[PDB]
C-alpha cells in the first residue's frame, strides 16, 4: 500500500536480484556457446565435417561470442564489493577471447 521510505528497500532487494540473475544468465550463455563452438571447431580440424549448415552454426556461435564481450565488460563494471563475481566474469571473457581465436584460425588456414 502507501508507505514511507521503506521503498528504498524493496527496490534495493530488486537491484540485488536483477544483478545476480543477469550475471548467471550471461555466464551460462558463455559457457554454453564456448563449449559448443569449441567442440565444433575441433571436429572440423581435419576430421569429421558437414560444411553448409555447420559452417552456418559455427558462424552464429562466433557472432554470439563477439557480442557477449561487451556484455561482460558492462557486467563487470557493476560488481561493487564482489570480487568473486568480478573474477567469474573475467574468466568467462577469457573463454570467449580464446574461442574467438580458434574460430578465426580455422577460418583462415592456421594450425592448432
Amino acid at each position: 500500500a502507501a508507505n514511507k521510505l521503506i521503498k528504498e528497500m524493496v527496490q534495493e532487494d530488486q537491484k540485488r536480484m536483477e544483478k545476480i540473475s543477469k550475471r548467471v544468465n550471461a555466464i551460462e550463455e558463455v559457457n554454453n556457446n564456448v563449449k559448443l563452438l569449441t567442440e565444433m571447431v575441433m571436429s572440423h580440424s581435419q576430421g569429421g565435417a558437414a560444411a553448409g549448415s555447420s559452417e552456418d552454426l559455427m558462424k552464429e556461435l562466433y557472432q554470439r561470442c563477439e557480442r557477449m564481450r561487451p556484455t561482460l565488460f558492462r557486467l563487470a563494471s557493476d560488481t561493487e564489493d564482489n570480487d568473486e563475481a568480478l573474477a567469474e566474469i573475467l574468466q568467462a571473457n577469457d573463454n570467449l577471447t580464446q574461442v574467438i581465436n580458434l574460430y578465426k584460425q580455422l577460418v583462415r588456414g592456421e594450425e592448432v
